[PDB]
């Protein structure tokens, strides 16, 4: 597949601008949606993308609200390592 990837988001007016859920069948948390124009934009988040790390620290085993405090606790910048979604399904 591909790389884990670094995305650095500056919290902007209204906060990073994405969205986080669990997926069926995983353990860990995945990016439902990336508000346009948004910090999370900015720093190439995707929907799809499976979290990995938060700030250096591993979320993959983490819950839904583990993993949303420690953005919302990271005022100014937070670091997302990522791993983009992959298929082999083209519609």
């Amino acid at each position: 597949r591909m790389l884990p990837r670094l995305c650095c988001l500056e919290k902007g007016p209204n906060g990073y601008g994405f969205h986080l859920h669990g997926e069926k069948g995983k353990l860990g948390q995945y990016i439902r949606l990336v508000e346009p124009g948004s910090p999370a934009e900015k720093a190439g988040l995707l929907a799809g993308d499976r979290l990995v790390e938060v700030n250096g620290e591993n979320v993959e085993k983490e819950t839904h609200q583990q993993v949303v405090s420690r953005i919302r606790a990271a005022l100014n910048a937070v670091r997302l390592l990522v791993v983009d979604p992959e298929t082999d399904e083209q519609l």
